[PDB]
């Protein structure tokens, strides 16, 4: 129940000594440490340090734990002052997490999945794009009416392989630990498993996603879209109620005309899919009083059902970014 | 007017004890309850207490009545320091709306109203939306033209009504009070009132409404919309005057143009609704120079019109979304 | 140079007697006003009133004119302080300027300027607001192709302008002062010139501008417009050079082409319009490779020029709803 | 060690006597300085000055260098309290770069890059521009079916070849320094070297940039565009990479089909593009259930791909558009 005061560059603290003494750890718990900055001449603890900081240094002893960063305090200038009166690693780290902070192969491993170390690490990752790029023009090019180890093809197409296998072996027996977790490599996987024909087509499209190991904000929209599935799915989910709802009021209002362009319910989702998103059919446009109607208010609640979860899905994006900046 | 000292953790208030006993009610107000704190060596009472929320507590007092938290002062610590200095529950709550915060029977009611009780409640849920999908499924077959008890599609329409009847009748003799009022049930008797057909029919699509009682989203995006009619029919309003305004535009600049594609003044109405929403005709085009310049204007004015009452639409949906979180 | 201790509820303020005197109207610049709050104990002038309002109260003598409410004090709560304080009426409208604020025929005026007053004052605008709809219908019907006092149209016509100018000749000899300021008016000039035809058709459809007088959100667009002609025009330059931009690359490369969809540059103007404005043309599309391209920078620098402007005008227009309300 | 209380209109500040002499050039720092403000009867230095500015000013010299803004202290208060305390023109400079703060041919140089000094600079620019526009619409008229010193077009663009050559001949010989890092320069050169030829008539266009000299919000777009690479950037390779994933998606699902709209992966580019910014094709559309499920999900996309880098260009739009105000 003793008393003390705590004087921080003139602004006076007054507390009780079990207030303090409830961490023994800190310096102001701990008589020794505070002991080279008392004043015998007027009873009390001088710190020529920040005054708005220790608002909440002392009440992280009455509150017993708690420790808020003043939202006038810079979050640099606070942090520092944690170290000096020593609240602890424990404490430290939960204010990180309360703010928002979470040789024969080591070589090798050095210029492929940090390829930002070395020299020659920064020219090896520019070839293995000019592959990949190559890799994606050559899908591109394996369909032209024009086109539909002799195959004009199988001459870049297995060389990219090469490549994309010379991507993979390196990276088995040179890894931390044995590695399906990070979908970094799954991508790598679906790059190289040709080995249901079309089914592995629309899969081999899959080659695209290599360009996220070596992309700046592929990583954080990749990021941003698993931390979004919710308000993504929301607009999915808000998307199907609308296309079922207005695909029915459009049919209903064109039933009876014989030229009608919706003849059943299916038939008129795709029209309501692009209403929706204002991109524009330009065939199946209504004809009816009734239908024109519902095509005008299929725009409108198209706005509406695109735009609320989107800044969301834009903030989670914008965090990202900058925090990897 | 006798003068009273207040030491809050080193921090020192005065004020008159009139002030204090205008509350008798609180602690300060009563003198038996603050007399624990009174130091007779100073002829003050200490508090061990938070120091940026006791502005707004003594404010409360000079004020008499009003009790607003400070904009640096977290929500839970200035409300934790209100229990202690017991302002009182008319206080503690009006502070709350300042803030913004609102047996034969009884089991049967529990796997049906709030379907996150028990273990088979949360499967009866499952089992409720398949019925719910496939009868949204149901609807959406029974017009094609392929398909255009022995009627194919009478073995799951009624199905879904046993269930959809199986879905109100275990709901009003097992309720708490005997109901109209909660839209949730309303789409129950819409969705149930299949004994002037083709409005019945038009009527019959708002079975899709039935899942917004198991949608966390849909009675999210219910509340935003009643919140928010005004601007929600501001733009309804805004866009009505366009389309007047560009469509009466469009036809005298395309008068006496033989073949010029829009006839009259409501034929032209369609033409400034996806123009102004950016969807696109595809058919109706204009072809004068003046015309033109009409659906180049109706284009620009319409992104505007749009634009205006969005944001507030998003922030009430963004206020509920995070709310019920 | 004497110095005065102001005590505000346990706040210490010191300051100069001649920084007070610098203003002598005012509570404590008056030495017989601030006499009542003296502790002649104590040597200074205690008030029982707010903390936090007080910085900028004595900042007001320091700096000798600047009054700035605190960003942490609320707007009523510190306005109050001012009277009080009693700084003066021209530094209180100063505050407000700063943060944001600027019989015979008596009573046929108050059923016709302000329909919000008596009883038949709110029906009268009812029957008003019928003409007009009935005249903005009367507008959309005298074009339709089975129509196209004896005229079955001239019934309607003129019953409409017999009361327009009903609503013109009780404004003008029952008004405050003889009025062409109020835009209000000069709508009721354009709906009443009924007396180059088509010129005056196009002039007619000013009719639709009559509903601003009695619909809340037509005021506030007209205030959102007028305060915003500088980013509303930038708008309408910045699309302007992005036309001419884009129009003449699609032209150049669609130029050897026989059968390109662009014969000159103006007549690419409108497809570079509906394409910034993502509104679809459904005519004029590319077929050149070159011609692609240009569409596809036309359609993503299009998003960027509209939505550059649009938050400024957004928030033009959220600002004068607000404070209508 | 010397202990030193410093008195801010009643709020009391105290150092040691070392961290004060640690900047001897200050007020605080020069014991002559702050002599006449030093008050003997209470041992402390009086300062009749705004009391929220001095927390930072003594943390200046506790920090050592530090000079950081009260988020409550406004900007232009507090930069006039470090004129007083006299902090020094080094960190004054580092506090507004931390805040975001960067005969013969005399007079000829005034009324050409500075059209806003005279009377005649204000109309020799007018001139300046009339003739620009005119070149502009002599641009779009050598084109027209129509028309397609003697050629009538050669009349005019010769005219402002001679205005355009007097646009430069007096800016290099009157220029400050000779001059090509200035790109409102690079655009005069770029406009005067008529002397392969549809390429410089694909860079003729490029007369339309001479508006930038002469345009308010020209030069604002031009530093957003320039600050905003990355995330400009950002887009078009975010749009890269989902055209080239749904022209793919779209091609197979439409494979077999042998009236399948999209023949190759490259045709069905210029799909995607209009259909991820929402502007409709009208021509290419879907045909395929699966098809039709790709363009669903590639509008879907669209507008995520879009409104995820535009707030930050939008922002860095409105930041250069107040500034320059
Ligand atoms: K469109
Ligand atoms: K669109
Ligand atoms: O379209």
């Amino acid at each position: 129940s003793e008393r003390v005061v705590i004087n921080i560059s003139g602004l006076r603290f007054e507390t009780q000594l079990k207030t303090l003494a409830q961490f023994p750890e800190t310096l102001l718990g701990d008589p020794k440490k505070r002991m080279r900055y008392f004043d015998p001449l007027r009873n009390e603890y001088f710190f020529d340090r920040n005054r708005p900081s220790f608002d909440a240094i002392l009440y992280y002893y009455q509150s017993g734990g708690r420790l808020r960063r003043p939202v006038n305090v810079p979050l640099d200038i606070f942090s520092e002052e944690i170290r000096f009166y020593e609240l602890g690693e424990e404490a430290m780290e939960m204010f990180r997490e309360d703010e928002g902070y979470i040789e024969f192969q080591r070589q090798v491993w050095l210029l492929f999945e940090y390829p930002e170390s070395s020299g020659p690490a920064r020219i090896i990752a520019i070839v293995s794009v000019m592959v990949i790029l190559i890799s994606i023009v050559s899908f591109c090019l394996e369909t032209l009416p024009i086109f539909r180890f002799t195959d004009p093809f199988f001459i870049v197409e297995t060389l990219c392989i090469i490549w994309f296998s010379f991507e993979f072996l390196v990276r088995f027996f040179a890894c931390p630990s044995k590695f399906f977790t990070n979908i970094m490599n799954i991508i790598d996987i679906v790059a190289i498993i040709p080995y249901v024909v079309q089914i592995f087509r629309i899969m081999r499209i899959l080659r695209i996603f290599k360009l996220s190991r070596h992309s700046k904000g592929l990583q954080i929209l990749g990021q941003t879209l698993k931390a979004s599935m919710r308000e993504l799915g929301l607009l999915i989910f808000f998307l199907f109620i609308g296309v079922i709802l207005f695909s029915s009021a459009v049919y209903f209002a064109e039933a009876d005309e014989r030229d009608s362009q919706f003849p059943s319910i299916p038939d008129a989702f795709f029209w309501a899919v692009v209403t929706m998103t204002t991109v524009g059919y330009g065939d199946m446009t209504p004809t009816t009083i009734g239908g024109k109607i519902v095509g005008s208010l299929c725009a409108i609640a198209g706005v509406l059902t695109i735009a609320l979860p989107v800044p969301v899905i834009v903030s989670n994006f914008n965090y990202f970014y900058h925090r990897e900046t």
